[PDB]
């Protein structure tokens, strides 16, 4: 009958929907944003990080004295740093030294230790370090290929509940694929009319449907399995950044470049006549920093 989290990791997810009123530029479909910047460490990666740690704890791979180790370039490190601190695990992150000073300081504020490298450097360093001490555990995605990512199911159910089953299009970043394909897997059975659109970043400006390489060690990273995705919209960084700026000044929503890209895609979809009257839910995965 009380509502008190036992720790901050219990406040991951349950992120709100908000209607976008100005940046859609008079679209005939409704666009509503799911604010993943409301997660405790500011991004969608909080969901992925905690799910990996929860699974490892259940499996018995994380003991009280285990050390969490992870190659990262961005928000997944912040997520793991926050979860590790809340749960009392030491946390070591490897990363390229391009990483912004602001991000390094944030990670360090959570108690994480940063092993910086010139990315395969990051990955190779992590794997080398793991050999050095059996206390090291590297969190990884764990789901059977036949199943949706566990964090995607929670995201999906939130979307379903908060739209009372009325979501028509779900728009999210390609990311590692788990989120968009996972939400598609959950919702499609319940809503055969729903469409699932993935958003891909491109350089400044730049068209044709294509496989997309994920991230990994070595020269040939695996391709992302986007089987349940209706469409990929690729968005140039200039367009993404301009919409991110407009979100801050026209909606009071301070969000990142990935969020700007997603909104560009949702606005595009929202102006197609076949989509008139639809409810379009767009994931804004990240916080603002470029400003």
């Amino acid at each position: 009958s009380m509502t008190i989290a036992e720790n901050i990791t219990q406040l991951i997810g349950g992120t709100p929907l908000v209607r976008l009123r100005r940046v859609t530029d008079g679209a005939a479909a409704d666009v509503v944003a799911k604010l993943e910047s409301f997660n405790p460490a500011g991004s969608i990666k909080d969901r992925i990080g905690v799910a990996m740690i929860d699974a490892a704890e259940k499996a018995g791979l994380i003991k009280p004295d285990t050390i969490i180790l992870e190659p990262t370039s961005g928000n997944t490190g912040i997520a793991l740093a926050m979860v590790s601190a809340a749960r009392g695990y030491k946390c070591v992150l490897t990363m390229p030294d391009t990483m912004s000073i602001e991000r390094r300081m944030l990670l360090r504020a959570y108690g994480a230790e940063l092993v910086l490298t010139p990315m395969a450097g990051a990955i190779a360093k992590a794997e080398e370090l793991a050999k050095t001490d059996d206390r090291y555990f590297i969190p990884q995605q764990f789901e059977n290929p036949a199943n949706p990512a566990v964090h995607a199911v929670t995201t999906a159910e939130e979307v379903w509940r908060d739209t009372d089953g009325k979501v028509d299009i779900f728009v999210s970043g390609v990311g590692t694929g788990g989120t968009i394909t996972g939400v598609a897997q959950v919702i499609k059975q319940r809503r055969p009319s729903a469409q699932f659109v993935a958003v891909e970043p491109a350089a400044s400006p730049v068209k044709g449907p294509h496989p997309i390489q994920g991230i990994g060690a070595g020269f040939v990273p695996p391709v992302l399995d986007l089987a349940l995705v209706d469409e990929v919209i690729t968005v140039g960084n200039d367009d993404a950044l301009e919409l991110a700026r407009r979100m801050a000044t026209e909606e009071g929503l301070l969000v990142g470049i990935s969020s700007g890209a997603a909104v560009w895609a949702a606005r595009e979809l929202a102006h197609r006549p076949e989509n008139a009257g639809k409810l379009i839910v767009v994931v804004l995965p990240d916080f603002g920093e470029r400003y």
